[PDB]
């Protein structure tokens, strides 16, 4: 992949990110303990993933910016902005893990589950968020795209938070109403909670850094990226139940948490009234036997096979959107991302 | 007060703030339920306070901007930016109430304690934060001070979050070490957690709106405002134990929560080794009888009288700093604020 060609170098740069964020300390040694906590938080929560969102900024930048304009400082700004995307993810995930009552993330216990962390993780997440704007000021403040990037991160955060609200509102604890789990509702939740920040944000950041600021170009980019994001969230929902946690790094909670998962939507489209009652009886509950019954029902209704077919159809659709909407950007910008997510 | 002269009108404007924030809905009716939740969150959490921070932007604006430049639109931008300060407070308090295990706020149950809210309040707080940047874009994007304000809110949030980290790190649950509760540590915690966002932020916002952007003018302003903020937090700590909750609107938790309160710092400065052991035995614990013992010890050591004296000395000090540092701004800018907090 073009992603493996940039990864080791991207990751390498995290030590610099941490160093520049945790040297607000000469000048202000009274905040030392707080900066030590920030370092711990950064190291626990922004490292251990695949780095695909941050890497996408870097790879897109190199593909959109003329090689004679890819000087040392410009490349550094590019991987800084990719790390800002990673930090945005880190902030959101820390908070999400608490609100979803999750156990593990990236092959370790969730930050909030750590003895001695707990709900202090809320402020830790806010700090991760603040680091984004700190790095943008330190590295990009004199660039013509500075305000574009600040506003792109802010707006992406707002959209994401709106999607989180829909997610949580459609999934009330102890309150099983399957009636709300429609395809239309599903598409809206995932557009807001995932598609903007996971797909549109990183490419858009690289577009703005390359001086591509036009509303038409950004709107065309979105046509591809929001669709890619929807697929990505459907995949996430499928892996929540059917994925191997040694590979995914995380234990699923969607059934217990009463979530408007792609799986439950597809279940409802297919289920006889008898299967509907089974689903109603067992969904949204902590008991392991009830979760098992839901999984059994999904397997009975061939949902893994339905997912496999959906992934093929989706891949073909996204490739079609690249043919329609890529120009004037290099198709490789989107195809690389397609390759990474449809693996 | 100059604050009462602007309050009814300031509060009046909240209906407009809510209307403009909850009409992201024509165009995007798929987010309707989320926008309904945002309205609920806004109404519960940004209304019911004294509005002093938001009001300070408005009053300072009128005192710093030439009356011929105080047109309809400019006044509207001023009360919008004051509401942004209120929203910053609202975001921070929702999160703080969870992390401090608080019960009530502004004479009602804390948002997170509401049946059916719970830890979903984390995302609600993030949404309140997003509304700040939304209102600044909608109302101030074409103004020469736009980036100044965005960066002032972002930086104030970072500082505040650093202060929150110090607060929480100095107050580990179930872990009583009084050794860390020093005056030096106290001053650092409150500078970061309170002084920036409660005092410096609102005046600074009005300064930038009035085209007063000079580093020397902002640095002089800070000399007064950070000191005022320290006093304000000492007052907050005193009222945590000795205030009337029908007046304060909130039930105190500092002793239970093992906080580096001004009260405990002053206790440690004065306490015999026998009183030190009593404090060690009873601090940072949930039992009502142990909290009562700590309060008894404080009363034994005349801490209310010590606070009364401190408030006089502090008032005199801040007035001295106004004489030194107010120019070239009208002294009324600071004196009005002094009047409100030393009441
Ligand atoms: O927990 P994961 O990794 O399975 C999850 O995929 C995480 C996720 C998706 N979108 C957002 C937005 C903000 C915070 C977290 N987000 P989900 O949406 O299923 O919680
Ligand atoms: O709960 P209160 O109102 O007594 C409290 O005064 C609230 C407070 C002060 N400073 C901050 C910063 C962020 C969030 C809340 N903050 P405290 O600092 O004592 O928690
Ligand atoms: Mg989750
Ligand atoms: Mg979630
Ligand atoms: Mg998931
Ligand atoms: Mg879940
Ligand atoms: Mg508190
Ligand atoms: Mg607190
Ligand atoms: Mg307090
Ligand atoms: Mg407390």
């Amino acid at each position: 992949d073009v992603y493996a060609q940039e990864k080791q170098d991207f990751v390498q740069h995290f030590s610099q990110i941490v160093r520049v964020l945790t040297e607000d300390e000469m000048g202000h040694p009274e905040i030392g303990d707080a900066i030590a906590r920030l370092k711990e938080v950064l190291e626990y929560n922004a490292i251990g993933g695949k780095y695909n969102r941050g890497l996408t900024v870097v790879v897109a930048f190199r593909e959109l910016v003329e090689p004679r304009k890819q000087d040392a400082d410009s490349l550094q700004r590019a991987w800084t902005v990719g790390w800002c995307v990673e930090l945005l993810q880190a902030f959101f995930l820390v908070a999400d893990d608490i609100m979803d009552s999750s156990l593990t993330r990236r092959g370790q216990i969730c930050w909030y589950q750590k003895p001695g962390v707990g709900l202090d993780a809320i402020n830790d997440a806010n700090l991760l968020e603040a680091c984004i704007y700190r790095l943008l000021k330190l590295y990009c403040r004199e660039q013509p795209y500075y305000l574009n990037l600040i506003e792109l991160f802010l707006q992406s955060s707002y959209q994401t938070e709106i999607g989180q609200t829909l997610d949580l509102l459609t999934a009330p604890q102890g309150n099983v109403d399957l009636v709300r789990f429609t395809e239309k509702r599903y598409k809206s939740i995932v557009k807001y909670k995932t598609a903007f920040y996971s797909f549109y944000l990183p490419i858009a950041a690289a577009m703005y850094m390359a001086g591509i600021d036009g509303e038409k170009e950004h709107a065309n980019a979105k046509k591809i990226l929001l669709e890619m994001g929807e697929f990505f969230q459907i995949q996430d929902d499928y892996l929540d139940l059917f994925g191997d946690p040694s590979v995914t790094g995380k234990i699923g909670t969607d059934i217990q948490d009463n979530k408007c998962s792609w799986l439950v939507v597809q279940c409802l489209q297919r289920a006889t009234p008898e299967q509907y009652q089974i689903l109603k009886e067992n969904y949204g509950q902590k008991e392991a036997e009830k979760v098992a019954r839901v999984k059994a029902l999904y397997e009975e209704l061939d949902l893994p096979a339905v997912f496999l077919q959906y992934e093929e159809d989706s891949y073909s659709h996204i490739m079609a959107l690249i043919e329609q909407y890529a120009a004037p950007l290099p198709p490789a910008v989107f195809l690389g991302l397609a390759r990474k997510i449809y693996k």
